[PDB]
């Protein structure tokens, strides 16, 4: 059964909700983006109208299947009526077709659903800046003030110049990097970009990128592995075992193996600037853990929050535990008597 969470008030209409059947009086299910916690349910079997971006869309159509009849797509940044209500989609700057959703209830209530989001101060410029939010659902994944992390810039120049260091010393060094999902691809075209090389990886994760609408894209990956020195590979194979097994495979074309791990948050965080992050290393392997986030640190909420003013706030992330919650009604009331609203 759909947690209350997942429900917009005054609406036939459901957020994330595909896991729980058919849910009673739900006339349009929205899709904020393509991670498996948030689509788990839909197939090709889905007939219920699923509302999403463009990109969501090509995703569902080409990995889930979804009979495109039940897929509709919306632009960013345009007021849109569906079923009788107007709504606006905002980019959400998490991983790619990821959305924030605004709904103007005919009652006159405006509610924010933030999805996943990083918070960011040009979502102060949106058409967020025009009008007042009775109730916001947030993205409280790291509603904590020990979730500190770097920028997105700082961490892709470190990775940049780590790779280009290495490849320089060593030509026969070969770079690998996991993952899992979509999300947080400038981690390896940056990489690939400044090696001049194209990033390989298998027939499935290729499929998956051709939806994502990347400019120039064709010029950036490919499935030809032996051609390329930037290579993906599942996160789970990235352990000394499995790049030991990899660089098998290679035929002698390589020697070193240096491999990143983009991850969230971890504790090394508490003590580490980004400059000063050293790998684990095994003989001719090296694994960098990179603290890549698509989601607000503490910081980038509160300012968010502090900007916007709700009147409302329920949380969509660690609502499981007493002490989780309590946690996050204690932030939300100082930012609340800080601020003065
Ligand atoms: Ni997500």
């Amino acid at each position: 059964t759909c947690p209350f969470y997942k429900k917009i008030p005054g609406t036939g209409f459901t957020v994330d909700a595909f896991q729980y059947g058919v849910v009673e009086g739900c006339t349009a299910y929205f899709l904020t983006h393509f991670h498996s916690d948030h689509y788990a349910g839909l197939s090709k079997h889905f007939t219920f109208p699923v509302y999403c971006s463009e990109i969501t869309g090509n995703l569902l159509k080409n990995k889930l299947h979804v009979q495109e009849q039940y897929i509709h797509p919306l632009p960013l940044d345009t007021e849109c009526i569906v079923n009788g209500v107007k709504v606006v989609l905002l980019d959400a700057n998490h991983c790619p077709g990821a959305v924030m959703i605004l709904f103007y209830l005919p009652n006159g209530t405006v509610i924010l659903h933030t999805g996943d989001f990083r918070a960011d101060p040009s979502m102060e410029r949106s058409l967020l800046a025009d009008q007042k939010v009775h109730m916001l659902y947030l993205d409280t994944t790291y509603c904590s003030p020990e979730y500190t992390f770097p920028s997105q810039q700082e961490v892709i120049r470190f990775a940049i110049n780590t790779a280009f260091e290495a490849v320089t010393l060593n030509p026969h060094a070969l770079v690998v990097c996991g993952t899992y999902s979509i999300g947080k691809e400038k981690v390896f075209l940056a990489i690939a970009d400044v090696l001049g090389s194209k990033v390989g990886m298998s027939q499935e994760k290729y499929k998956t990128l051709q939806c994502l609408n990347i400019p120039e894209i064709n010029s950036l990956i490919t499935t030809d592995m032996c051609s390329s020195l930037v290579h993906l590979l599942p996160m789970m194979q990235i352990n000394f075992k499995g790049l030991q097994s990899h660089l098998k495979k290679c035929g002698g074309k390589y020697n070193q193996i240096l491999a990143f791990r983009p991850t969230g948050w971890t504790h090394s965080n508490k003590f580490t600037r980004i400059a000063d992050v050293i790998p684990q290393t095994k003989g001719n392997i090296s694994i960098y853990g990179i603290p890549y986030s698509e989601h607000s640190s503490y910081l980038e909420m509160k300012r968010f929050v502090q900007w916007l003013k709700p009147q409302k706030i329920i949380p969509t992330v660690n609502v499981g535990t007493w002490k989780s919650r309590s946690t996050m009604e204690k932030y939300f009331r100082e930012w609340k008597l800080e601020a003065g609203y």
